[PDB]
């Protein structure tokens, strides 16, 4: 069984964010080819997405919740690194990130 905090990341944080109307671009790794970057992987050194995070939770990958939180931070920050302030995807990420912060502020204690 995962830590209680990792269960929270799965059953509250991911579950809530996944259902948000703006979450879908984050469901899978950014495919530079389907969208030839051609430069994406030249700037984005550590790609991350919520599909990967969800799989890691399901597959028991994380040792502690901090690692999962870091993956979310990487996902959001990467979006901002690559995109302009006025881009639709940035507004989408911002909405999701505000929810992420509100939910991780309520993360439970391990007992
Ligand atoms: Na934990």
């Amino acid at each position: 069984r995962k830590t209680n905090q990792l269960q929270y990341m799965q059953n509250v944080v991911v579950k809530t964010l996944w259902k948000h109307q703006f979450a879908w671009p984050f469901y899978q790794p950014v495919d530079a080819i389907k969208l030839n970057l051609p430069d994406y992987h030249k700037i984005i050194k550590n790609p991350m997405d919520m599909g990967t995070i969800k799989k890691r939770l399901e597959n028991n990958y994380y040792w502690s919740a901090s690692e999962c939180m870091q993956d979310f931070n990487t996902m959001f920050t990467n979006c901002y690194i690559y995109n302009k302030p006025t881009d639709d995807i940035v507004l989408m990420a911002q909405a999701l990130e505000k929810i992420f912060l509100q939910k991780v502020a309520q993360m439970p204690q391990e007992e």
